[PDB]
């Protein structure tokens, strides 16, 4: 028997999903197995055991962002600036490798989607205008991000499973460490202004690469052989939810007390 | 019979407050009527049907900005430029006019005040810091300003006695307005930076007069005759709820339909 | 008996006029007086005295602008959106009070035209390009103008019989000048974009009245009573000469003594 | 025994130096060996065989520009943040390796400076300001640059004892050129905006290294052997006089034949 709708509600109540949260979500679909609906059940699940009140919010990005046009032969690059689509945030297709859950969450009714096309965010429910508001462009983990305001509400993340690797909210804290180096980027981006297309410069800390001797999964095996927050089975998928606010403070001390 | 802080709470829960709100207000401490404990008890019942996990925020301005010495004598513009106190945002009093109530709110426990002297905005909640952070001094009713970020989270405007004419969100709806003609101001204005007293001069669109043939109060009458908003009763006020984000977005197409490209 | 072709070289190169300079003019036909040649032989003399390494421009704008739309009714609007022609650079006629010597530059060989259709200027000689490139739409009188690059490449201005209130290099000294209040237009404007017409808004500040109480031709005045330029006889006509930096250097400068910060 | 400034003269102008061009000076006043007077006879003899209708320019950047603050430590970086000076076009000083004959001309009477911090040029002449006008930040070498404008105007550049890879010049070639890839750097750098310091992205192509496997030295030592150029002793220094209209369209084909796509 496919998992149903009800089974996943009860599944994430049982975690300790409760209604009013915000929570953030990394998902494999094939983790969880079968559900009787698809993907959607899964959304929508996680929704009603949030309630109206809570709100989800996943990392969907830009499949086809353009942020390698240097390393192309010039004449290509040309072609590249003459002829990409820019960022739109009604039509930009989520990275596949975030989940095709992003992409879905991406396309509900409701949603609300953060500016910044690399770290673009999407998310459903009361919250959701807040997460996503004024997502500054350049250091798209750092203080104005989705990623600092899921940390200032306590809200959560929610491992579905997800390898530990893949927690995004880790980013913020490494743009919240006090470390020896971090490594900047600077990227072409195209996005929409005035409704024409523009080609800006994207400034951040590298998020390809860490800037040290870490794993953000040593930082999570860590967190969680000390106690931190809580683990369960959803569908046939491992879970672990996290308090956003604690494994940030965990993180930002993990990695200044290694590498500051 | 003063209204208690229960009744108050019982009625902002009933106009369509809610717990998680972002909520700006614009008040008449007389026209709510007498209440038990003064209008202190107005500001706690407010945050209490916001909880902590809502946001209110009011404008308060500067009661005593100098923005004017331009239009004075020489001799007497130098003594201001060389004894009038700098904005420092811990004693700026609040704009007398933007009701006591600003006042009251600018000196609660755990607020925030936005930088802008002339446009200072003071919150207090959740989403209080997030609302006042990175104020610009120029074109403060602007994309860098508080009402900008109360649109962006989706929040309210609560009229509680107050004027249609007093919304100060309509200043950004004009900011954001493509407009047949606007008034760009310059003006001097004494802050503090690494704790000395400098003067800079602000830019701002002029929020004294109107850019054009129109005023507050047919923007917000027409919006609340369309069916914008929910009217209730407060205490003895009158008072009005809109959600910010309708309410701006109207504005802006009332605006450029009649003086819009 | 009418004024040669060499006496008027002369007379130009007596003012001050130099080879390789780059040079607006300003003039009156009639204040020069009876040409042999008619005023064809005023741009040639003066392109002469110039060389064809030195540079002469005018501003032409738009005789034709319909900027003036919106203020008609709804049914008339229309009209005009559906039939008025668009700003074509190849046809467009030169406002006639700019003088009818800027008609007959716009018409001289080797022109080109910037493509500002309010604030379009024509130019022919070295420089002729380099100054009428990327003529933004938008504040035409400001940093993407042929003005901005006359200042920036130390160019000159020359009033050939001209009222001094006409010198329009001072639009772009109110560009820059930083004042107290400034007045900000949009107005629509059909235009040519990739061979169709297309209708567009342009923004600028209000050039049609000042931004404050000041007039051009006070402004220039006092720059020659301070000993700016030089002045001579030109034909029959009153000519000044004027360095165009150091004419902007003053006009912000009085400018900003008066209405600044 | 120390050369002298009639000396000077007669040698630039045996060279092939006239009256009235715009030349860029590239030198090692070592080479020249000793002045009667020091390294500003140099100057003015170059300057007096130009005459003041020609223009002198020098490349002279910004000895101490912070662009490579993003390899420091963090907490380094943060220092440089608030307390590295901004680029001054007054105060800069020029880069030493650009010898200090470009130091003496940016300090010159009558100097000019472009804005662009990494690709500050001077320069002293009826030129010199159109030459220095309107300096992009980005692409500092490109069509928005003094380089540009020197190949439009004709100029030319002089080699006194300098080593050929030292030609400016041919970093506009390489911009003009349509290779199969150019490196494309991106740093940090302060300027002055309003009177105060602001960092902006400086973006451009690399000019610490060459885009593919060859030199200046090598396209130089080409173009000299095909004919290109004028030789002749200045002082005790090798001297190389190029057109840099013909030296700039020699060294794009040779790229493009080279290294294009
Ligand atoms: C990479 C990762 C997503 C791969 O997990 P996965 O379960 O194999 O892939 P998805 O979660 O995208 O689900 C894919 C399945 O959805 C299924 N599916 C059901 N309905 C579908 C539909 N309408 N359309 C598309 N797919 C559908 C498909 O069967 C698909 O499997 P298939 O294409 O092999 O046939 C996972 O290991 C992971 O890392 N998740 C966390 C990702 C994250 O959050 N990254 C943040 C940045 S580091
Ligand atoms: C102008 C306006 C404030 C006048 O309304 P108001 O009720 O008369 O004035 P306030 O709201 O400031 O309340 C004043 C009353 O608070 C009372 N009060 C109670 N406790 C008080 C205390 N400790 N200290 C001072 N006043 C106190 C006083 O009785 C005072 O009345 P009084 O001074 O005449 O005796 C109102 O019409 C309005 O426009 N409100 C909206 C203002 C706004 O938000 N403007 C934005 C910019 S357009
Ligand atoms: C308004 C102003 C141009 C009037 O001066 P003017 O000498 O009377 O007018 P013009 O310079 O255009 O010369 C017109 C004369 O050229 C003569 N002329 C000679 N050949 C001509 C020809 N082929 N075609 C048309 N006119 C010719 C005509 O006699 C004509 O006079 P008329 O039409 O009354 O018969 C002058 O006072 C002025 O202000 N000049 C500066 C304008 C300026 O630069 N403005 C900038 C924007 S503020
Ligand atoms: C690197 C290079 C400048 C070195 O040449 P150089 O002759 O040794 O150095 P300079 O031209 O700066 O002249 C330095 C000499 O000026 C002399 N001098 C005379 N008066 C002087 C004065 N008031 N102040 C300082 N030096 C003075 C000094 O003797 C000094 O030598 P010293 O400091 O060792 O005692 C030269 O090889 C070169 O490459 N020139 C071209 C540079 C260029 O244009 N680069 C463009 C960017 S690639
Ligand atoms: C397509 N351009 C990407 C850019 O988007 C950027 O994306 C990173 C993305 O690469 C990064 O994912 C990494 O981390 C994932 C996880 C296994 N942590 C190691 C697997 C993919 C791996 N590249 C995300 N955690 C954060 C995201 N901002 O990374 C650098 C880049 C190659 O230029
Ligand atoms: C007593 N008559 C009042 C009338 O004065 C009226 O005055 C205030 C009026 O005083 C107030 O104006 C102030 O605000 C203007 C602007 C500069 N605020 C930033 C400039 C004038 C300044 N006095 C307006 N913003 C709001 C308006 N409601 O209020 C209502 C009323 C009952 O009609
Ligand atoms: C008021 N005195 C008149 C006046 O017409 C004047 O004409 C023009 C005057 O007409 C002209 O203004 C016209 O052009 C303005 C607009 C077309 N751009 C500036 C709007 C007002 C309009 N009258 C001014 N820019 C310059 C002025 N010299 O000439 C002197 C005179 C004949 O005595
Ligand atoms: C201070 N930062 C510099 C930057 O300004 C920039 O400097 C280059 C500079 O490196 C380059 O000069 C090199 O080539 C010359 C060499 C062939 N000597 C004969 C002079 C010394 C050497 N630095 C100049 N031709 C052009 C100049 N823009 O690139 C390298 C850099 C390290 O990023």
């Amino acid at each position: 028997i496919p998992h149903t709708h009800a089974h996943l509600v009860d599944a994430f109540q049982a975690l300790g999903i409760r209604a009013g949260q915000a929570l953030m979500l990394h998902a494999s679909v094939k983790a969880v197995g079968a559900v009787m609906g698809g993907p959607n059940v899964i959304l929508q699940a996680l929704m009603d055991a949030l309630t109206p009140d809570g709100t989800l919010m996943m990392y969907a990005g830009w499949q086809d962002i353009p942020d390698f046009i240097d390393s192309l032969p010039d004449a290509l690059k040309a072609v590249y600036l003459e002829q990409h689509p820019p960022f739109d945030p009604a039509t930009a297709r989520a990275v596949r490798e975030n989940s095709v859950l992003a992409e879905f969450l991406r396309t509900w009714p409701c949603v609300h989607r953060s500016a910044n096309p690399e770290a673009s965010m999407v998310a459903v429910g009361r919250q959701a205008a807040l997460l996503t508001a004024n997502h500054a462009l350049d250091y798209g983990y750092g203080v104005e991000s989705p990623l600092a305001k899921l940390v200032a509400i306590e809200g959560y993340v929610l491992m579905l499973g997800a390898p530990l690797d893949t927690i995004t909210l880790l980013h913020h804290a490494e743009y919240l460490a006090k470390m020896r180096h971090k490594n900047v980027v600077r990227y072409p981006c195209p996005i929409l202004r005035d409704g024409r297309k523009v080609w800006v410069t994207v400034e951040d800390y590298d998020t390809g690469d860490p800037h040290d001797d870490y794993s953000f999964e040593q930082i999570a095996r860590d967190y969680v052989a000390q106690g931190g927050g809580t683990r369960g089975k959803v569908g046939d998928a491992d879970a672990y939810l996290f308090a956003a606010q604690d494994l940030t403070r965990f993180a930002v001390q993990w990695l200044e007390s290694r590498f500051g």
